[PDB]
């Protein structure tokens, strides 16, 4: 397998990441990734996509945001400093039995995802069913398992620009340059710290042997002061 590190467009984000697979345990740290880490679940395609692939319920092949110092990313979820994740993602047609795949997250430093962006085979929101869409899920609180869900985009196989902007207790998502979630409130994470994630996180498959698969042509995360 060809390593994503062979493409300079990924050098910086890999320097600022560690790879988790198939669960929360890190399999490759930044220096491992930069030294050519590659596997069936994480490799560079011939047309220069970083592809994540994983099977199993709640299993993942996922990059977790890091500082170049080796510190885990842990920024104030609702602080004044803006944190931005940008990715160009091609979501292929998912294999039979794959029902939801999380491709980007804002996660707190414990057990709660602030935001998941995920492809879903179907979803029903306030009595409206949507099929084959890309979704934003924002948990209502650490002690509230419920979430506010928002359809962002009809699923396409085409390469799509996703931007997550977090600042001052609000979170915004743009898709191909169009705001699809405008300053959603995340004050329920006051006092939490946060980090970005990107990859393939397989949610509630009906075939635990099927492979979820997500491709990224560009990926970066930054802050601005």
């Amino acid at each position: 397998y060809t390593a994503p590190s062979t493409e300079s467009k990924f050098t910086e984000v890999l320097s600022k990441a560690k790879l988790q697979y198939p669960t929360s345990t890190t399999v490759a740290f930044a220096d491992d990734l930069l030294d050519g880490y590659a596997a069936s679940y994480f490799y560079l395609t011939s047309d220069l996509y970083m592809q994540f692939q994983v099977a199993g319920s709640s299993q993942r092949s996922e990059l977790r945001e890091m500082e170049t110092s080796g510190d885990e990313a842990a920024w104030d979820c609702t602080g004044s400093t803006a944190h931005v994740a940008s990715a160009q993602i091609a979501i292929p047609v998912q294999e039979d039995g794959i029902e939801e795949v999380t491709i980007l997250q804002v996660h707190d430093s414990d057990v709660t995802p602030v935001l998941r962006i995920s492809w879903v085979s179907s979803i029903t929101i306030d009595g409206v069913t949507s099929e084959d869409v890309v979704l934003a899920t924002i948990r209502n609180g650490i002690d509230d398992s419920t979430a506010t869900k928002t359809v962002l985009q009809a699923h396409t196989t085409s390469r799509t620009e996703f931007n997550i902007n977090v600042q001052n207790s609000k979170l915004s998502i743009t898709v191909d340059g169009t705001t699809e979630l405008d300053e959603a409130d995340i004050s329920q994470f006051d006092g939490s710290t946060c980090y970005f994630k990107a990859g393939a996180y397989n949610n509630n498959p009906t075939d635990t042997s099927a492979n979820a698969r997500i491709k990224m042509y560009e990926l970066e995360w930054v802050d601005h002061h």
